[PDB]
């Protein structure tokens, strides 16, 4: 009615996406119609494929949850929308979205289906690296964190359990010369004591290098790359924070030496802690910059017009558990910045001009 | 002149596709509707007769600071086909998130330029993804501070005998010198007190530290078990698709109600399927069951089963043992934290070897 169906079937005829017409015959679904985009999309063409069911584009992968899904509806005469691997004629994968409604012609008194077909190799492929960055990001920041919460309490504990050891010594210098019937039990007492002292010891170190075990290598990876991954992970949100981000890097400083799951996880934490200083902020501009620097490194820039610092903020923000936020455990820049010096780097902070905070560290 | 199929039949099958389907004519800068189908009225909720020879654009209503917006303009100021979703409004203003594929196709005879476009309403999608992001994040924080308050807890636990046992020796000592006169006790005791007062010191900052990590805590609410078993799966199972597990979850309708901190009892539910996932790696039945069931003092029980690696004979009871694992990177304290949590609610647990050499956790909640 509203159009002739000439120009309908134009319109078909060149939509981008794959649209194919099949017609039930038993338990087949025989193709009795495809369009120039399923023929690029499958690779096949449509003088071969006619008249069969389009299963052959699973290959051999027919342990796929979709497959009963389909099979389901097209038993029931409803319509579906799986997504399937597909495999083009050269053998090449593809995730293949799937729309199909079977349809009931009366003339042919025969069920016929229109199926739509969109490639969405794109979107599984990046949201399965995705699924792996944030795994990968939740483990490395539980080891990280209970790795530096051992080490806080080994520094913090190591005063008063080597006050006690050397109470120990002056006491025992002290009783030498006694002859007191009693002092025999006092040494030996005070000898236990001491190794006790001696085990509160062995066992902080035991807990830490047990949450510190297995640890990785440093290889060649581009800035670039790892500034992407990790705004991936940290930065989903700015558009709906209305943060502006601007990514200045420079081509000839993009290459680093450095174990990337822990340089993501300062990057992460970075960008992380620039947008929480701007939860309420009247400007947000968020500025990645790389650059060459002086000791044949490269320097690394994030910058925020965020809450910036108080005049003595500044110089305690690597500190462990120095922290702001209510439920801040004061760690992230101390893990960051341990990370970057063992890396051969230095990092250091600055309020910035417009009120913000300026991170910047170097690496080779 | 090559006509697979007659243009009626593909009239037919456009018309009762299930997908919003649409064809529009450029005049300067509209593309107006020039035919529409059925699904598309029922996505939209407009009638044909009354949306024909307009732009689409009116599904935007005012909500028109939308990117995919400026890229269908240029889009279509090419020639170039393109694919956005847009936030998108009813005729009751209902919104719903729309993916659009527009193909720009140019008729020669008309000398005119068509578009061809399909709509999905997509609305679950980008409402279930943004959930999900939401879950990321809070997870992270999660894990990371009941890391570090695990951490606290056995560095406190293991310490606490030789704590108390150097200030008992001190007490002891002070005891035994008490009745002496040689000429250089005072100083031993005196010694002795700042030993012991040092020591004192110790505990006190490891409760410090303790107390630090745990301030964040929260309270407990009546939680629907589909919902938080829901968010568990979409943390921790998103991969099983892929890894072509297995998946069912058999839930009781009689049982579904409880009282608990939802942020700790995800993360002991994404702790059980993660482990499930690497349990079911290479085992070629993989094989996931999750269940539901009325249990014993008003409570409920809840069964997660794999067919996966399982246990050996002596593993199981060293389970929720703090730091007890047996994967080279694994931290042993999932379970750990998860048995604490769920008894610090008003549940218990424990686990049991599956017969098909999997695993299988079962817990309780109350919902009182
Ligand atoms: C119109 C239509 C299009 C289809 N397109 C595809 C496709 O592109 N790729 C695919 O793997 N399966 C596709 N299928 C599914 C198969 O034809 C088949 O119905 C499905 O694999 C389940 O049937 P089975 O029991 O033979 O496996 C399509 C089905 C229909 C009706
Ligand atoms: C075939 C076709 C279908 C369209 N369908 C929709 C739609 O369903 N919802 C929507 O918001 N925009 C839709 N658009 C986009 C608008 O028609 C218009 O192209 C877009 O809003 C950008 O143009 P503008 O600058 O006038 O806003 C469609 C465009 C075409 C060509
Ligand atoms: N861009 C910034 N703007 C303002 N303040 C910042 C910025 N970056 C860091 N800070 C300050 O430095 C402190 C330390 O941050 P750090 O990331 O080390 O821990 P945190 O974010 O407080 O805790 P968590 O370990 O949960 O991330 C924060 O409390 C914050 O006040
Ligand atoms: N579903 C499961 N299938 C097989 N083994 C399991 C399962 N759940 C737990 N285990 C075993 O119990 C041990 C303790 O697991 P738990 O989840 O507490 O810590 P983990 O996985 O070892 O460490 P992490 O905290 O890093 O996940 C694990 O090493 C694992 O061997």
């Amino acid at each position: 009615h509203m159009i002739n169906a000439k120009l309908l079937q134009l319109m078909v005829e060149h939509s981008n996406d794959g649209i194919v017409v099949a017609e039930q015959e038993g338990n087949e679904s025989i193709l009795i119609y495809v369009n120039p985009a399923f023929e690029r999309l499958t690779g096949y063409c449509a003088d071969d494929i006619l008249y069969q069911d389009c299963r052959f584009l699973q290959g051999e992968d027919h342990d796929q949850p979709g497959i009963a899904i389909i099979r389901e509806a097209i038993r029931e005469g409803r319509p579906c929308c799986q997504v399937l691997r597909n495999y083009r004629k050269d053998g090449s994968l593809f995730w293949n979205e799937l729309s199909i409604t079977p349809v009931h012609n009366e003339a042919d008194q025969l069920t016929y289906y229109i199926g739509i077909q969109r490639d969405v190799t794109e979107h599984q492929q990046t949201q399965a690296r995705l699924q792996e960055l944030q795994s990968e990001l939740v483990h490395v920041s539980r080891l990280s964190a209970m790795g530096e919460m051992a080490s806080a309490l080994a520094h913090e504990l190591n005063q008063p359990l080597a006050a006690i050891s050397n109470y120990m010594k002056g006491s025992r210098r002290l009783l030498a010369g006694s002859s007191d019937p009693n002092t025999p039990k006092v040494e030996s007492a005070l000898d236990r004591a001491a190794e006790q002292a001696l085990r509160a010891g062995q066992i902080i170190r035991r807990l830490r290098d047990f949450v510190a075990r297995g640890e990785s290598e440093k290889r060649v990876e581009s800035l670039s790359k790892l500034i992407e991954e990790a705004g991936a992970l940290g930065l989903a949100g700015a558009r709906e924070q209305n943060v502006q981000l601007r990514f200045s890097l420079d081509p000839g400083a993009d290459l680093v030496l450095a174990d990337r799951v822990q340089i993501q996880q300062v990057l992460v934490n970075l960008f992380r802690n620039a947008l929480e200083a701007m939860a309420q902020s009247q400007r947000r501009e968020l500025v990645v910059t790389n650059t060459p620097a002086a000791d044949d490194m490269i320097e690394v820039e994030v910058s925020d017009t965020g809450s910036g610092f108080q005049d003595d903020v500044i110089p305690n923000l690597f500190q462990t558990f120095f922290t702001t936020k209510d439920t801040g455990m004061g760690v992230g820049l101390s893990i960051s910045r341990s990370i970057i010096e063992a890396h051969g780097g230095r990092m250091w902070a600055e309020s910035n001009a417009s009120g913000g905070a300026t991170f910047r560290f170097t690496l080779p």
